[PDB]
């Protein structure tokens, strides 16, 4: 990493909007649900615009694709489920500077299958 000191100078500071939390999944439609993301600190460049992504936890788990994007006025958006698949959804915050890291990661959200139970394949992650 950098490593400076000094220097009077009245600038200020940017670094990407910082990212997301409290990642929720809340909805009351039908066949949309809508995620609802919080936009931390925007480090003085305010956001503008949210993309977001998720993975094939069911199919392959790390691989993050692109969902959708938004402005940087609204915190939530819809997100296009089907049944039997598992994954995760992350918010990102674009602004005038560039796009932040992805949200740490919501909960597991696994559509209705043939057999209840939350994720069908349990196991100690994050241990």
């Amino acid at each position: 990493g950098s490593s400076g000191s000094s220097g009077p100078t009245p600038a200020p500071v940017y670094d990407v909007p910082n990212p997301p939390f409290d990642l929720e999944l809340t909805d009351q439609l039908d066949k949309s649900v809508q995620l609802s993301w919080t936009p931390g600190d925007d480090n003085n460049s305010p956001i503008t615009k949210f993309i977001i992504e998720y993975e094939d936890a069911m199919h392959k788990p790390g691989l993050w694709h692109h969902q959708t994007e938004v402005s940087g006025t609204q915190t939530t958006a819809q997100l296009n489920l089907s049944p039997y698949v598992n994954y995760s959804f992350r918010v990102m915050a674009v602004n005038s500077i560039g796009k932040s890291l992805p949200s740490e990661a919501s909960e597991q959200y696994l559509t209705k299958a043939s057999e209840p139970d939350k994720n069908p394949t349990s196991g100690p992650s994050s241990g």
